[PDB]
């Protein structure tokens, strides 16, 4: 890439080295994701490129898509902060109901827009939302493995985090629903108002007893066919599930009620983005300006 010229590496993301790059022609900042082998994931690459149509206010928009000699190059609008930045700068305090408030609405829009247009992102966690001085929360790292993988590695040795990962796809189900990212949102809600990871697995098995730890142990009356999905042990030990009001205090009513709905076990009975974005927890929202430094 020499029509780009390397600002700094900013990290190593999921897939490869991410890179903050200015283009020498049109002089804008912008994130370069480089990835990467014989086989040129033909359908991998096409899956991505379909990416650059969608474009949304709260979805961080991927400007190109470059094969060219045993790499791919991901193109994307720039942003200076992410979520899991934002939540340790503010341990302390905690970040403020109406901004969480705010930012929970954004993200819903999102997703309601990229699940309108049968887009999964599939690994949402705090790290892929980014965040602006404006306001605005994006969401960011389309994962869709559906066509293209992911694996337990970013690339070259870098632990994958399992914490938002939907009970679902613990289990082994190997059709992911909508409701997977509707899961990882209501484990990142659940942190913004704590400020203590939901489910802070390090194991497969371990977050999906932390999970049961906390939700209950699921069974057929609240989730019918889990007992047939791929991994499901009938040896699981069978936890109750703990009083809600002990998971995210000191959270109102109208929060609980709207986690509780984002983090049912049967994907098919929990709640969709869109029902989500009418939910009464959002009758007072607005958009607060984070004091975010730089
Ligand atoms: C999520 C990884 C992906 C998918 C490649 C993201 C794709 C879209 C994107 N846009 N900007 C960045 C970006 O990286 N900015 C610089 C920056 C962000 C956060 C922080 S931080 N830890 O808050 O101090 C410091 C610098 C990315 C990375």
């Amino acid at each position: 890439m020499e029509n780009f010229q390397k600002v700094e590496k900013i990290g190593e993301g999921t897939y490869g080295v991410v890179y903050k790059a200015r283009n020498k022609l049109t002089g804008e900042v912008v994130a370069l994701k480089k990835i990467r082998t014989e086989g040129v994931p033909s359908t991998a690459i096409r899956e991505i490129s379909l990416l650059k149509e969608l474009n949304h206010p709260n979805i961080v928009k991927l400007l190109d898509v470059i094969h060219t000699e045993n790499k791919l190059y991901l193109v994307f609008e720039f942003l200076h902060q992410d979520l899991k930045k934002f939540m340790d700068a503010s341990a302390l305090t905690g970040i403020p109901l109406p901004l969480i408030k705010s930012y929970l609405f954004q993200l819903l829009q999102g997703l309601a827009f990229c699940h309108s247009h049968r887009v999964l992102h599939r690994d949402l966690k705090p790290q892929n939302l980014l965040i602006n001085t404006e306001g605005a929360i994006k969401l960011a790292d389309f994962g869709l493995a559906r066509a293209f993988g992911v694996p337990v590695r970013t690339y070259t040795h870098e632990v994958v985090t399992l914490w938002y990962r939907a009970p679902e796809i613990l289990l082994g189900c190997k059709y992911y629903s909508t409701a997977v990212d509707i899961w990882s949102l209501g484990c990142i809600f659940a942190e913004m108002v704590t400020r203590r990871a939901l489910f802070p697995g390090d194991s497969e098995i371990d977050q999906l007893f932390r999970i049961f730890r906390t939700l209950g142990t699921p069974d057929e009356v609240v989730w019918p066919g889990v007992t047939s999905m791929p991994d499901y042990k009938p040896s699981f030990p069978k936890w109750a599930r703990q009083d809600f009001s002990k998971v995210v205090p000191p959270l109102d009513e109208d929060g609980r009620s709207l986690l509780s709905q984002m983090l049912h076990y049967d994907p098919n009975k929990r709640i969709s983005a869109k029902a989500a974005l009418a939910h009464p927890f959002f009758q007072d929202v607005t958009k607060p300006v984070p004091h975010l430094r730089l």
